[PDB]
């Protein structure tokens, strides 16, 4: 074949190519030193990778039947999962040591956007999304009503304008208080013995906290720019009346700018669609020309130059702080196989080649961490033993690399329910590189349904987000977080928001993040991170995170309360539509990932609400159809009309290649089928497995 021979490993040709033409060159690392440290650690590390996995199914074996056996006592329940090494002991406090992490990810507090690497033009945008015009996140969206005369159009509306400049003015009044008066009536800003003076009709005033002033542009007389700060996080206003929105504003003011993706997780997992070799290379490509800061479509953006309230000068960082999202250990990919032709760990070969281009980030790019760290966040772990096997991998990769010991810092997403009731285990597992906790709610309401597939029929997808299992969740993630000392180290971090459209929904609810303590959460593209960023003005999450210390607010009990629904809880026509609902976006999401080799798109639901989501939430989907099958509260007939149903429907709503009529011969509505219908026997729920080999099996026939 096309493949080239290191050691035990046959590496596909492109992907050796790649790295010694684009990847290594510039890191100093010797070419066939990494080659036989990639063979070295691929063959020391992958039977530990093997044993874990049969570790889950063996577990999930166990439980199963003990569901099988069974009228619920919990009692007996948890001194079960303890006895099978399920449910492991807590271990005493301690506090964590994680050290040379960036201010983004210690102290700030702010949105982290999370975006397909895969993606050039959406990566790049995430890399200049740490900062964004608010006025166009308002206008854009439905923040501001559509109301009779404030309609977007064609061109400029006038009316809708000034309602977004009113709503920018109240947020000013609120975030950065004068201390007397409303921005609303200001008519000029000036800056005089280094202090912000703001011109109101009748008389001038100052801020209420004048420490809130950060800097300036322009001449201190008439500045082009006033800088302030607040609960961390910057404000720009731009005053420029030359203009054409400066010209009809009060003060000459042209836009108000946030500081709003403070960190990006440029990811290769649940939102990328990557099955091969060439896919992989794509990703790293991109990931190499972010790292190497020349990466274009369209361009990275530079610092940005102030000068101090005194007149000094001084620069703050233009670009979102970049970490990378390798896969778990679940997954092989053919880009290296080994002599028997076996497929090498996905997880294992991200580490090393992530890794290896992330190097370029920590030096100065014909630029990411100043304090010398690589960000990984790494998903899907189930319980501390597969995350201190993930630490040792980093160790093991740094060696190959070069690299510092801990240099590879790793975000634990908390997703899986072994890792939930083991949280603090799993944190103490990497208590020297964990630079992020998050509660990943939909992969983890997957596993959730997976692992008590026989206890009987599970509530209603939508009903999942207010169970008790996930509000202790919750809780519990941020209470194992703050008392390892997360506070001022290391982020809190809470799930995305995926209605795309729905801002106004957004802004009025996604703030309960923040207040529960999280100091990041996720959003889906650069608008929703500068609307987000309103929450943390609001919040001071400082201020919460002290107040939650050392409380415990979630049991072991709350956090393993199966959400099982009650006896015959649901009308004929509630379940169907649970079904149509399930299948329409099982079938959505699936069409362009199989066809298309697109991990993540927004995807109108049923009630027809556009829904970016990703794998996770194909894995919630397919999950509980599978459950509901599994318990008889639907029939094989039924899964098939629903699906034959929806599929033209999809068809609808979308290069494109219809499902309908000719069903069988699709192959992507087959593995929608397949996900239902063997969704039970599937690992944990994972999608992946059938994704990629129905994606493989739709390129090899487009092929011919
Ligand atoms: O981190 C994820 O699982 C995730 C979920 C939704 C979206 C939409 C764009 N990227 C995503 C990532
Ligand atoms: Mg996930």
């Amino acid at each position: 074949t096309d493949r080239v021979s290191v050691g035990n490993l046959r590496i596909a040709r492109v992907l050796y190519d790649f790295v010694n033409n684009e990847a290594l060159p510039g890191t100093d690392i010797d070419p066939d030193s990494f080659w036989a440290g990639v063979d070295k650690v691929v063959a020391d590390l992958t039977p530990q990778n093997q044993a874990l996995l049969n570790a889950r199914d063996e577990l999930q074996a166990q439980i199963d039947k003990w569901h099988r056996r069974r009228p619920i006592d919990m009692d007996a329940y948890r001194q079960f999962l303890t006895e099978i090494g399920y449910l492991l002991p807590e271990p005493d406090d301690f506090t964590i040591t994680t050290s040379g992490v960036d201010a983004e990810i210690t102290t700030t507090a702010g949105p982290q956007l999370v975006v397909p690497v895969l993606n050039a033009r959406f990566a790049l945008n995430a890399a200049n999304a740490r900062w964004g015009s608010l006025y166009d996140a308002l206008y854009g969206t439905d923040v501001i009503p559509e109301t009779d005369g404030a309609e977007k159009g064609p061109t400029y509306n006038k009316v809708r304008g000034d309602k977004v400049i009113a709503y920018a003015r109240k947020f000013l009044d609120d975030s950065v208080p004068l201390s007397s008066g409303s921005f609303g009536d200001a008519t000029g800003f000036t800056v005089q013995d280094g202090q912000l003076v703001v011109a109101l009709p009748d008389k001038s005033t100052g801020l209420a906290n004048p420490g809130q002033f950060a800097g300036y542009t322009g001449a201190a007389e008439s500045p082009t720019s006033v800088l302030l700060i607040n609960h961390g996080l910057h404000i720009e206003i731009l005053i420029d009346p030359e203009s054409q929105v400066g010209t009809t504003d009060r003060a000459g003011v042209k836009d108000v700018i946030l500081e709003s993706a403070i960190t990006t997780i440029m990811d290769f997992e649940d939102s990328v669609a990557a099955v091969d070799a060439a896919d992989k290379v794509l990703g790293y490509r991109n990931w190499l020309g972010l790292n190497k800061g020349d990466l274009a479509a369209r361009v990275l953006n530079r610092d940005r130059n102030y000068t101090a309230p005194g007149g000094g000068q001084f620069t703050l960082p233009g670009r979102s702080l970049m970490f990378v999202r390798n896969v778990g250990h679940l997954m092989t990919n053919d880009a290296i196989v080994d002599t028997d032709g076996s497929e090498v760990f996905e997880g294992i070969m991200d580490a090393l080649f992530t890794g290896l281009i992330a190097i370029h980030g920590l030096k100065a790019s014909d630029i990411n961490s100043r304090t010398g760290s690589i960000y990984i966040v790494k998903p899907k772990m189930h319980g501390p033993a597969e995350v201190a096997f993930t630490c040792e991998l980093f160790s093991r990769v740094e060696d190959v690399l070069g690299l510092p010991q801990n240099t590879m810092k790793i975000g634990i997403m908390d997703e899986e329910r072994r890792t939930t009731v083991n949280l603090k285990a799993c944190i103490k597992a990497a208590a020297d590189r964990v630079v992020f906790i998050n509660t990943g709610f939909l992969d983890r309401t997957g596993d959730e349904i997976h692992t008590s597939m026989e206890a009987g029929p599970m509530v209603r997808k939508g009903t999942m987000k207010s169970q008790p299992w996930i509000l202790a969740y919750e809780d519990h993630n941020v209470d194992a977080g703050l008392a390892a000392g997360f506070s001022g180290r290391a982020q809190v971090g809470k799930g995305m928001w995926t209605m795309t459209e729905l801002m106004a929904d957004m802004v009025e609810t996604k703030i309960a993040q923040p207040r529960a303590g999280a100091s990041t959460a996720w959003v889906p593209s650069p608008t929703a991170a500068t609307l987000h960023a309103l929450h943390y003005h609001q919040v001071d999450v400082a201020a919460v995170q002290q107040g939650l210390a050392g409380k415990r607010r979630a049991t072991i009990e709350q956090l393993l309360t199966i959400p099982l629904a009650k006896e015959l809880a649901w009308a004929p026509d509630e379940i169907r539509e649970e079904v149509d609902n399930n299948c329409q976006s099982i079938l959505g999401y699936v069409v362009r990932w199989v066809d298309q080799g697109v991990g993540a798109s927004k995807v109108p639901d049923i009630h027809d609400v556009a829904l970016m989501e990703d794998r996770a939430t194909l894995r919630i989907s397919s999950q509980l159809l599978a459950n509901w099958l599994r318990h008889g509260v639907i029939t094989s007939a039924d899964v098939r009309a629903s699906l034959e149903r929806m599929a033209p429907l999809v068809d609808r709503q979308n290069a494109y290649r219809p499902m309908a009529p000719n069903f069988d011969d699709s192959i992507a509505f087959l593995a929608a089928q397949e996900l239902i219908l063997s969704g039970a026997q599937q690992p944990n729920g994972y999608t992946e497995p059938i994704l990629h080999r129905r994606r493989r099996e739709f390129k090899a026939r487009a092929a011919e």
